[PDB]
């Protein structure tokens, strides 16, 4: 009869469907009676089997619309009318608090009754990456308060670091656990404008192996990544906004996104250095390479990248106050959750398994 | 039922909003219930909280609408058509009356009992911007006079100064307390129409940091700036109109806005020099560097490059009638709520301490 | 009067069909009576004949409608829609399955009464296949096990050999087994996101004839490819995701594909070599290159590079259980058919042959 | 009232027409009463005097459409979503066999009532043409197996020879006969790829005029074609598909199509050269040009160059069963037609005119 | 209330208007009463005045339709289509006469009583035209046939001259009688393709001043056209088609259009030089030069370089016999116009003044 527009941009607000292809393609799995739906039975995906049941009816009149994508454009550009309000409207807390809930909605299926994580396994990765640098637990909670307080030159970090010294991994997680684009300036003066656009509605960014000019002795690759960041200053401490680009043609203005600069061991001139309010140094380790030949799960399934297995540290280490009032019920229930499978002793044992070098779950 | 169009057109003019995605994006929010609305109950969005109400019956119906981008449309166009008609109607100082009113509105916010802004922290900003140069205020107000009088030959300002000198705050104070753009002219000779073109319609301009070739012994690095600048003479002293680039190709044929140029003390040519109807040198105090040391508040909450921290000063250094007929009785109010806030000799102990380099509030 | 434009989708849908121009061409050959059809009664074309009738009706009223091309795009835009799920919801394994059942479509097709595809002939690829590697169905099998698995720094395959020594085949009979897409990387560093962005969405890669600077005296060309590989680290082991360039933008970003990289004999640097999880060697071998000039067949209708000489190998060596559950029961079926038309004695002969360089069917 | 779509898009289709506004163009003529048409009393254009009768009627109504262009772009996109299908679904022979129809529909209106070719004009062009090589009936016939068995490796032909030798000639007369674009790869390396995508479903292709490097000496110029075709292996022999290219984006991946390539004479490298299944090697001869400029019409009407040159020849020395089933009955209507008005001795006397270089028709 | 298309598309096509914008203007100044229209009182626009009043009425209403803009499209198309249709049916020589139809048309209107034409200075543009070569209206004549007829390697016309020597004016005065572009070879080779594919439907074409890199020593200068024609032979004596682009692609594939090449004496090589059926040397004469001077009107009013003088001179000069026997009756109009107007005597007179270099209408 007549197919409700409004359901549809429910249901796109609920999966937070961005994608109108994608937003298409799902609504109309739902035109079949659910009386008997196999994906739900099942509870194969839960974009399908929490909302197949309220909009079987509605996606059977929709299945014989004539304009079913003209329906899915209002959908997605009221997904997106919303994710430039919040843009505008929302505090960097509590753009990192709806970010740890997405990741939360994650974890929810990751380790429930239809998922596939093993839990174990990624307090094993928890227990790898405290064993990556001293305090780690406070690192991470310390990066976050720098990161939401984005305070003018005292924005960023230098991760620097031979290959294979953790740098890269501890900078992909720390990306994941609060969303925001990687970047590359190690390209030619004029290119650069077009990459610093990405950066545009960011959280966060993080300049991925910036490469500089002199050690060449020491077999490193002349680059003119270093020698744009200090052309980048402006946008490094970011006192005053910056116009961004992208399509061609000028976009947003605002302040460069706080971040993470991971380099190689270049030398880095003084009015670079002092643009970087922290340095973490990483050396490679045996034992941690040794943890991790004997522990493959950590690398062929990606913990140790991912911002998970941070949140996950978070949860596990520091106290319910410390998160926002809105989702600290959420952080006392997985605390419980982990408290009631893992004691400290056992914990600690990882610990101590990674320091020998032997295999976390040993 | 029957959408309104006109009264999303009123909520779009009122808000001065020219973005589709946003504009639906506030819209929708006004479909539920007011009654028991907490965005309106804590009062956190002027933008949401003041028309809610007036809008909950239209957004509801806006909400089962088929065509609420298209409607947004419309009500964009019309606040671009209305912005098209101020540009070549309004006289220069109704240009500066508007931006004073909206910098104001942002003052009532936050100083608000919403806003977080501490205005004590705002008038350390004012007494330390005063103690950057001889008789600011008077700068100030000259400035403004010689933005709006925009007469042939009289229109540009040179900041010269080394670096951490002030010309980059003042000027960034500048920008903002009158509208406009920063532009960089250190480019490519056919690269800059691009740059040249992003004046178009603005109030004044601010070349940020010219660079010329002669000069390096002394540190400073090569560019075009200067270069680029002399052969813009016809940009600079605005005798004629001239034909600005954009979206790729010319547009607005206009006379070019009047404005500031910062550089770092180069050599400027003789015919360059004369483009400058006043000049201004920045040499680094250390009372002033120390005072920031131990006023962190300054730099951190980006208060010294604020035009409203200049608009702070005019209210509280400067009579009534010196501002447009117009805005003089929102102005008066404000110097009442300040003169009741801070007694002179508060404000002068403030200077005093800024010249003694320990912290404008001890 | 109303034509069904679900009917027209679900003819879309069920040809997987992609194409507009191509559904509207297929879909008005349906408007004429199937009672004398031709086109059905010599079964010419299964995309045809098997919905021809069901469709009359529907499409002699699409013949008489106004917009038979907006209806067309719905369809196919449902069938994009209906991709975009399965990528990103579809286990690997999933997607290795519709492939299966892809080919094996076709080969009900080829073989069957209405196809002209000598089964004997494409069993005599297998043999010659099977000659050309130890062991092939087992090295068939792992292959795509590590594709499937795509594990990190274990998901590509080195190709190493001379020219006509069986790499290119395998590779490419390998590629038409899984799907996929062949890439050139032989070129300016710079041209080189371009092609790396045809990858998107591909379920495995090849990078064909790479070839490197290093080596020269051995009559081998220069190109560029293994020094860019070597700058792709990132894409080869795919630890964390990528951004691939497609539109001349920014689209996907993704964990680069498994796959293989064919190769001349050049000089492969330590840290590229490190990149592959195992290495072939091919060596022309006489034989096999006799058996050719007297096994025309296999090379004029291009069957030892079909990835459906590959699927008939696994069906003829490998057990049941091997393949997917959703599958088996049409490969046993296959199995049967096989088993009942060739004896193992005859198979061995045809490798024999091979082995004698003579001919598979003497 | 209401115009038919349908009957326009028949008539289109019956036209073979693909051309919008030359679609627009021909139904409105049809808007007059055909009952005085002298178009079609003095059957000016074969695609207007056989359609203006059954049209009158609904292309009076067409002309008061308001909308006369979106009919016609759906006529269109149905005469191209055919195209598109036999594309797919037509094997070569069949391709080949519509080539033959539409080059007889040409043929039967040239020398019809309301026609201007003159037929004994266009065989002393096939007496001319069966001069200039040897046993030339049955290299047309081979040639044609040879495209439409399109086996790998066995696909090219190559022409080589001095300028005003006649493979340009045969080359072109060749391509006409079988439909197919031409294309330059005289061009840089990365101008190639747009040039190669021309190619796109086509039945055949000619490289016209590869310039090589060496023979500079023997006055020819330098280029790098002969380099690129070497380079184009994969694409000549055709064992497995490649991507093709247009509108600046990927499109077709197929079967690159067989075809020829003319040269002059320029040195080929043993790789080059095992690309070509043939090789025919002209030489100018006195007599054929002598022949000529006693028979301008031969030139100045293109009748050597043109396709229909050799389908005549084809139909004058073939057997009918050597054409397919389906168009048999329409070439013995042209053998009669032809064996009604030359006997062979008048033919055999024109052949002999040819090696006299004195006047075919003398 | 409902305004007729088909009356405005009327209206386009006896106005033979392609311009949309154009269209639009015109027939809005039919909405006004032409009881008291100033336009057609005055006859000052036969585009006007011719149709006002059969228009009143649909004027009238055309102005309160809401899609005035869309209507005056399809009529444009309609006209875009009819071009479409004449080229490819029509025989040059239709193409010929309806070429002098329009040019005859301007003549009506020039010299009737509304016009502000001089008929005795056309008159003694013929003179002056007839003293530049000799037996000129049998030159002028020949060219036509040739043109026309079109004929392989007969279609080429070489004006030779050094400058201010009557080769520019009479290419001009020939562009302007027949229809056609000039075009500009002395360009890049690679931004040639582009001039090009102006040739495109034209009826001949003119390329002006080729210019050769051989020569200097005599002050010509360098370019490199005479260098691309020599690379242009086939779009030259035009025996096969060729790909001609615009829009920046591949458009049209024609038979390149006959024409003239205008040239500064340079040394033209063999092979090009046998690309021109006839060539015409022009040599500076004193008496045409001093006759100018004396006689400005000829320069002045553009009248020496116009079509129309030559059309002028076929009347004059010509028999009717000579025209397309649709035109004649229209001719032998004019010629007993023009016997009427001048004696033989009088016109001689006219060429002996130009003789004695002293102006024709002493
Ligand atoms: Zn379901
Ligand atoms: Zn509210
Ligand atoms: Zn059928
Ligand atoms: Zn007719
Ligand atoms: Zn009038």
């Amino acid at each position: 009869k007549q197919v409700s527009w409004k359901l549809v941009t429910e249901y796109a607000m609920e999966t937070k469907c961005d994608d109108v292809l994608l937003l298409l393609g799902m609504y109309l799995e739902f035109q079949y009676s659910f009386e008997m739906c196999l994906k739900c039975i099942k509870k194969e995906q839960p974009s399908h089997y929490k909302y197949h049941e309220k909009h079987y009816a509605n996606a059977a009149i929709f299945a014989d619309s004539k304009n079913q994508k003209t329906i899915c454009q209002q959908a997605v550009d009221t997904v997106l009318a919303k994710k430039r309000v919040d843009s505008l409207q929302l505090t960097r807390e509590q753009m990192l608090t709806n970010r740890f809930n997405d990741l939360l909605d994650r974890m929810d299926i990751m380790f429930g009754s239809t998922g596939s994580a093993d839990i174990e396994e990624w307090m094993a990765g928890v227990a790898w990456l405290h064993c990556l640098l001293p305090k780690m637990d406070s690192v991470v909670y310390d990066f976050l308060k720098c990161m939401v307080y984005n305070i003018p030159k005292k924005r960023y970090w230098l991760f620097k670091g031979p290959i294979d010294s953790g740098k890269t991994t501890l900078a992909a997680a720390l990306l994941e656990l609060c969303g925001g684009k990687a970047l590359n300036v190690n390209l030619p003066l004029d290119r650069l404008n077009f990459e610093l656009g990405v950066a545009i509605d960011q959280f966060l960014v993080v300049f991925e192996d910036v490469k500089g000019t002199g050690g060449e002795s020491r077999d490193l690759p002349s680059g003119q990544g270093i020698n744009n960041l200090d052309n980048l200053r402006d946008y490094l401490d970011g006192s005053v906004k910056v116009n961004l680009e992208k399509k061609h043609l000028n976009k947003r203005t605002q302040i460069f996104p706080p971040g993470i600069v991971t380099m190689n061991e270049y030398s880095v001139p003084k009015t670079l250095q002092a643009r970087f309010v922290k340095q973490i140094d990483f050396r490679p380790k045996d034992y941690l390479k040794h943890c991790l030949e004997r522990s493959e799960f950590l690398l062929e399934k990606r913990i140790i990248q991912s911002g998970i297995a941070l949140l996950l540290m978070l949860i596990w280490y520091r106290p319910v106050a410390e998160f926002a009032q809105s989702i600290q019920s959420r952080i006392v229930e997985w605390k419980e959750r982990l408290d009631k499978e893992f004691s400290l002793s056992v914990y600690q044992k990882m610990k101590f398994n990674v320091a020998m070098g032997i295999g976390v779950l040993d």
